[PDB]
């Protein structure tokens, strides 16, 4: 053990880097909300394109944040539907100082966050571009990619030491086999994320599709194109200028990739509360505060939050 | 006069009866449901009308049959009216009036190099909730008011205001209400308001109207849309009444629980009418250098739903 590591919240996202950190030497410790019972007689394994095989048996699996050691590193991938409820988690299973990373998609997050966090605990967010999701039960189906981009948000570090541990987070994930890469501006990241999940995640709800025939269709090709640059064109509003051709990257990437089902269309599957609010409420509300407008964005938004109020 | 419904389908059939239950010389060609008509004859279920059968109907297997007809109403989707084209010329008299009881932008246009220069076309904006049955029964739930207007022809300014009114009468006589509109762009543009956010959204999200009305966030969706279709229309020169989206809103409330026609084309797997409803007004906005995101958006996911299996 070099460092330890708490997981909150053991889903798709969690297991996979939790279980890639532990397989690095690291020692983790999980916290199960749903799945402990599972997970800690089954283990946790991996079913990777990337990786191969990997599994973690037994687990050290806790139904309970107070049961947990005290972690230098605590991850959170849990959606960020439940993150109201996760300080007093997060404080129970922090060691003094620690780094709280949410390993979570959307706007706004840390800052939602923070008010209910000790000064003392150093809050950094991780936008992972990763293709996973839950198959059978302990069963983690990594399709593609993994890379997480790291940035600090707010705690008690000066610039220097902001970036020391920003790259420090980064050497975790890179030591374990996972790209990774320190982001000097965690908001610009955060809304470069946007620009891939607001416009998949949302028409593959509406359209019920993936993104292989999203890609092929050249309607729904043009669609998300048209919203890639709406939040484009928002970020920009609010002072965040992203980087020439990034809907070009973005879809040339998604071409390549595998059929995937985004996270929110396995949530609408499963019955789960889909995260609109930090993907698509907050970003609408910022775009609103800049006097810019995102139509085909708030329509979809509208579409979205009909489509979870119908039986 | 003598009047042709050229295709009896539920727009066809309810105006074909309704015309020819009050008295008028109506001739019905059937295209793909004769034998059931061409004996029990036409039946209308309406909560607003009633019950009515005519029996015997005027009914005919070819538009050769049919005599030359002073009226043709044309009530099929708008898909078809190329293949239609030959139908109406065979059962139409000379200077003969043809009117494209059809929603969308643009439909007398494409329609006209199929007709001859003598003929009248003219455009009618049914504001109605109706659809088939049984075969050979009508069923009509709301509404049924047609709003007529002149395309093309070779009547003068004067002559044309006498034939909008003339088939204005038409209907009104026969217990509808109708209107003539001195502009049938600017009509066809009203119209839109409503098919543009209601035929699309219920294909999309799988509804009726009553849901779509009952959910604030549909209803925020309908009302943006229709704000899109409304600053299109302006932006090509018509200015649409004041309130006219709380105006729609309005009657869509008070109105039962329908399905519009695009829901049971893509149900049944018809093609959708997506050229006249959402293609047109959108190439028409991108000329007069208007933009309509949502209508535009809504039109490429239909687009999508249609090209999946």
């Amino acid at each position: 053990k070099q460092q330890r590591i708490g997981v909150i919240g053991t889903g798709a996202i969690g297991g996979f880097y939790g279980l890639m950190l532990a397989h690095a030497g690291h020692d983790v410790h999980f916290l199960l909300r749903s799945e402990f019972e599972a997970v800690n007689r089954a283990g946790l394994s991996l079913n990777s394109a990337v990786h191969g095989f990997r599994r973690l048996a037994p687990v050290q699996a806790y139904h309970s944040a107070q049961d947990m050691p005290p972690c230098d590193w605590l991850l959170v991938g849990a959606k960020t539907t439940g993150n109201h409820e996760l300080a007093p988690l997060i404080r129970a299973a922090a060691a003094p100082g620690a780094k709280v990373l949410l390993l979570q998609n959307g706007l706004g997050v840390e800052e939602r966050l923070r008010p209910l966090l000790p000064e003392s605990l150093h809050l950094l967010g991780g936008l992972c571009f990763i293709c996973v999701h839950r198959g059978e039960p302990g069963v983690i189906e990594h399709q593609a990619y993994g890379g997480v981009n790291l940035g600090y948000h707010s705690g008690p570090a000066d610039e220097r030491r902001r970036r020391e541990i920003v790259e420090e987070g980064a050497a975790l994930f890179r030591e374990s086999g996972l790209e990774s890469t320190a982001m000097p501006d965690l908001e610009q990241a955060r809304w470069q994320k946007l620009v891939w999940n607001i416009p998949y995640n949302g028409l593959s709800v509406l359209l019920k599709s993936s993104t292989a025939p999203l890609m092929a269709n050249a309607d729904s090709r043009s669609l998300i194109e048209a919203i890639m640059e709406e939040v484009i064109g928002a970020a920009g509003a609010c002072g965040f200028i992203l980087p020439e051709g990034y809907a070009d990257q973005l879809l040339a990437a998604t071409e390549r990739m595998p059929d995937y089902r985004p996270s929110m269309y396995h949530d609408f599957a499963h019955g789960r509360p889909l995260e609109l609010a930090a993907i698509y409420a907050a970003p609408l509300a910022r775009a609103a505060a800049a006097g810019y407008r995102m139509p085909r964005v708030e329509a979809l938004h509208q579409a979205l939050r009909f489509l979870e109020a119908q039986p």
